[PDB]
């Protein structure tokens, strides 16, 4: 019964938030540090942050659209009918996942967006000196990265949520407390920060390439974290699409 376009019609299209997130990933990946490319010191790329904003509001909108549909389904479906209780519990579980995921993706997208910001701001603190050396104001950048660390966003799971389950679900890139407060590991940010040098430093093509490779590696590690999160997020959207399809079949079967 419940078909794909049936969900789309109800205003539920996972592809929207999924594409927007992949667009924010493509943007981030497109950012780089200045470097010598084909006999020319080419400055890095400046990020379009609005892309990340688009992804957050789209994730929020999908979440709202999902609960709406879930609520209509639950209300239409309602000693003793074991099927009724079962589905009712499933719905409760679905509702919590919807929120839990929207919150997490939202927070990581803000953190992701904040990194894109420093990846573009630091372009003004790194230039070329001669032709085989670069100048880098490490201090200025360092402070740029610390600002992100200092203002990392904090996320709260839905009341009565299996913390143990989310710890293993979310992975190492994040951290959860017994209160359900999830925080973002600053591991990559710290490494990237402690790689910089004193303001006014000047390294040769080899010294700069060495660091920029190290640095770039940490940034790519940040993008894998979000890619893994996004992939898990999508699997959630599938599960939702599924629960909703079986809920509809149940209503049909049960009516009458």
């Amino acid at each position: 019964a419940m078909t794909d376009d049936d969900l789309r019609a109800a205003g539920v299209d996972r592809r929207v938030p999924e594409q927007k997130l992949g667009a924010a990933i493509d943007e981030f990946a497109s950012l780089r540090l200045p470097d010598r490319i084909d006999g020319r010191f080419v400055d890095g790329r400046r990020a379009n942050l609005t892309v990340f904003d688009d992804a957050r509001v789209a994730v929020r909108g999908h979440a709202r659209a999902q609960r709406n549909l879930l609520e209509r389904l639950e209300t239409e479906l309602l000693q003793p009918d074991p099927i009724l209780q079962g589905l009712v519990d499933v719905i409760g579980q679905g509702k919590s996942d919807i929120d839990a995921y929207a919150t997490i993706v939202e927070g990581l997208t803000k953190y992701f967006q904040s990194v894109a910001d420093v990846m573009s701001k630091l372009q003004d603190y790194i230039s070329a000196k001669d032709d085989k050396n670069m100048k880098i104001d490490g201090g200025k950048i360092k402070a740029l990265i610390q600002q992100v660390i200092d203002h990392l966003p904090t996320m709260q799971l839905p009341k009565g949520a299996d913390i143990a389950r989310w710890r293993k679900e979310l992975g190492d890139a994040v951290s959860i407390s017994d209160s359900g407060v999830v925080t973002i590991n600053p591991d990559k940010l710290i490494k990237m920060r402690d790689s910089l040098p004193p303001d006014g430093t000047v390294w040769d093509t080899a010294r700069y390439q060495a660091w920029n490779t190290a640095f770039s590696g940490q940034k790519d590690n940040i993008q894998n974290d979000v890619q893994t999160l996004v992939e898990k997020y999508s699997h959630q959207n599938s599960n939702f699409d599924n629960l909703v399809k079986v809920l509809s079949g149940a209503i049909s079967t049960l009516t009458d």
